[PDB]
């Protein structure tokens, strides 16, 4: 709206959200308001590079790299599968035995288990690996 009350609808951003989840997953601070203020200055969502820097600014380690689904089982989970369409999601586990993939839906704020055909249909090859000074292993949910 525009009447000195809302100005601009807080259009949710899966990217920023994922950052929050990952930031919170690592127990690292994250101010989406400030994040968007620093990286989403455009107000159109956190960019790949802007998002990566968003996590770094939080004293949180992150790095986008082109990996293969077969590698996601060895990458730093939970990992963030960057989606050029903005419909990203956080990979937390992969059931190669069943070809399924456990991801965190940034829309519903809940985990989900996709099928290879599904994950493959969504995966692009570029994933963002996150790490924290205190958590540089990823496997926090032993």
């Amino acid at each position: 709206g525009a009447m000195a009350n809302s100005d601009s609808c807080h259009k949710i951003d899966y990217g920023l959200y994922a950052l929050e989840i990952l930031a919170q997953y690592h127990n690292v601070s994250v101010n989406p308001e400030e994040i968007k203020h620093r990286f989403d200055t455009d107000g159109t969502g956190l960019g790949l590079t802007s998002w990566l820097l968003a996590a770094k600014s939080l004293e949180l380690k992150v790095k986008q790299v082109k990996k293969t689904i077969d590698r996601l089982n060895f990458i730093s989970l939970p990992a963030l599968v960057w989606r050029e369409d903005g419909r990203h999601f956080i990979l937390t586990k992969v059931s190669k035995e069943a070809n399924r993939y456990l991801i965190f839906d940034l829309e519903q704020r809940n985990p989900r288990v996709l099928e290879q055909s599904e994950f493959e249909a969504l995966y692009q090859g570029h994933i963002i690996l996150i790490a924290s000074r205190s958590s540089v292993a990823g496997k926090l949910a032993k």
